[PDB]
């Protein structure tokens, strides 16, 4: 398992370079896969280049973490944040929480974020421990900490549930790596390790009570929590194309689908961001939801840059559904996959394309994901609509979700096909195309018109 580190997602264009030449040369598959915690991975090796591809991310600045024995995932920050000066501090944050977590061996992985409100891009309720954050002029000054979140199930085991994380309070920005400590000895002290599915923190909470593990992360941190500090979020999407950053700078963000980056027939996505990265000023940011910005590009710079990004088939538009579509790697190489995800997704986010068209809301967009088994990866147990496969050709249909990301979409259909999941929602869409107030969501309209029970208290009431 290759799980290469890289806080929040932000990669130099020398290192953009080098990992190019290696997934070019030196795999199967011969692309760059980015991922949904914001870095990149390698399909398809080959024994011969193993020791390659560990000096390869070396000779950049680069590591991988060493998965046989530490649990700690990529931490994610934010990508493109609204206002643009909070960015750098919020990525030194990251870094500094993802160099204090390297190597306590954890009873099952632990995943950390730092978030930027008005943004959930990072999909905060799928995290052990996310650091919300505060600012006053531009500056930060502490963090909302929500710690439980998880995602992995197991079909028809009740006592496996999605989970989404709960807040305990505000901390001053001085207490933040204490209060990091904290919450992961204490998972590491109190986690059900003998049973490897019971072990994550968000059952490790139920079991001893919220209150309980604040009360004990306060203990060990030395420190009291605040009140929880106002926030709210807008969504989780992305911001396609050009944003106007800090300074003359210009952030280019480009929509990639699955964040598959291969050169296709007449779309040379990996020459084109080759490319890029030869002439770029700044960096680049792998996105959470597997899409690339090119980062601080000069007012200057940006007719040249979008010459070979539209060039290259990296600005070829699609509809806002399809913007806000995700899916998982699965087959061919994930050993656990139980349906496709990836290779699904564009064929079926066609066919959704058609009904959003058909019932007069092409403009609009529903947060969909498809994930290729229950373990979770492509995080459809957080969207409005979430497939999560089954068997070959079948998936369990979620409704439910919202569009920032609080809560689970409850089972609406089980171990269905694509035709049966589509006549689904060409009924629903159609309905909430006619019925929808304003501004109201595609989940949100399923739990009001009584379509489907929302989830409440998932470790309680997410099974039927
Ligand atoms: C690439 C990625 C999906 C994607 O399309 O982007 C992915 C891919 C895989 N995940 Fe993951 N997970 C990815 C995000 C997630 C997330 C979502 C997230 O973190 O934001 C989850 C759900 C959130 C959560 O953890 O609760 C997730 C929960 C899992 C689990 C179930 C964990 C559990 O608590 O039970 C497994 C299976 C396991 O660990 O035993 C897993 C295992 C896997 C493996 C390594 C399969 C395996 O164990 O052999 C996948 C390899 C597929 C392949 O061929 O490349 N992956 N995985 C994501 C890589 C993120 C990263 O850079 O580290
Ligand atoms: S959700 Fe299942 S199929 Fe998809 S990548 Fe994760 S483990 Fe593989
Ligand atoms: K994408």
């Amino acid at each position: 398992l290759l799980r290469c580190r890289l806080p929040g997602g932000v990669i130099t264009t020398k290192q953009w370079q080098a990992i190019d030449k290696f997934a070019g040369e030196n795999t199967i598959y011969g692309s760059i896969r980015l991922t949904n915690r914001q870095t990149f991975q390698f399909h398809g090796i080959l024994k011969k280049n193993v020791k390659p591809v560990h000096q390869m991310l070396h000779s950049v600045g680069l590591d991988a973490l060493a998965t046989a024995n530490d649990m700690n995932r990529n931490v994610l920050c934010t990508s493109n944040p609204y206002e643009s000066q909070l960015h750098a501090e919020a990525y030194e944050w990251a870094k500094k929480i993802s160099e204090h977590l390297l190597p306590t061996y954890l009873p099952r992985k632990f995943k950390t974020t730092v978030v930027i409100p008005p943004q959930n891009d990072i999909d905060l309720h799928a995290n052990d421990m996310n650091f919300v954050a505060i600012a006053e002029n531009g500056k930060l000054v502490g963090f909302n900490l929500l710690v439980g979140g998880g995602l992995s199930i197991e079909h028809g085991n009740k006592k496996t549930y999605a989970r989404t994380a709960s807040e305990f309070g505000y901390l001053p920005l001085e207490h933040t790596l204490a209060v990091a400590e904290a919450v992961v000895t204490t998972q590491r002290d109190w986690g059900n390790r003998t049973d490897r599915k019971n072990a994550k923190t968000k059952y490790t909470l139920e079991r001893v009570g919220v209150e309980t593990f604040k009360a004990e992360v306060e203990r060990r941190a030395g420190i009291k929590f605040e009140p929880i500090r106002p926030y709210e979020f807008t969504g989780r999407g992305d911001r396609i194309g050009w944003v106007k950053g800090i300074d003359d700078n210009w952030h280019l963000t480009l929509f990639i689908e699955n964040g598959r980056i291969l050169d296709y027939p007449a779309r040379p996505l990996k020459t084109g961001l080759l490319e890029i990265a030869k002439i770029h000023k700044g960096d680049f940011r792998i996105t959470a939801n597997q899409n690339l910005i090119i980062a601080g590009v000069p007012e200057s710079e940006k007719a040249k840059i979008e010459k070979i990004a539209k060039e290259s088939g990296l600005m070829n538009a699609v509809t806002p559904q399809r913007e806000n579509s995700m899916a998982c790697v699965s087959f061919p190489t994930c050993p656990l996959a139980a349906a496709e995800a990836e290779r699904f997704l564009p064929s079926f986010i066609d066919n959704i394309d058609n009904l959003m068209a058909k019932h007069g809301v092409s403009d609009e967009h529903i947060v969909m994901r498809v994930t290729g088994c229950p373990n979770g990866c492509g995080r459809a147990m957080l969207a409005e609509v979430g497939l999560v496969g089954k068997a070959p050709g079948r998936y369990n249909l979620h409704l439910g979700g919202n569009r920032i990301g609080t809560r689970i979409p409850r089972m609406y259909k089980e171990n269905i096909t694509e035709p049966e999941i589509l006549a689904s929602l060409d009924e629903l869409i159609g309905r909430w195309a006619k019925e929808r107030e304003a501004g109201e969501g595609f989940g949100d309209f399923t739990v009001r018109a009584g379509i489907i029970r929302p989830v409440l208290d998932p470790a309680r009431d997410l099974w039927d």
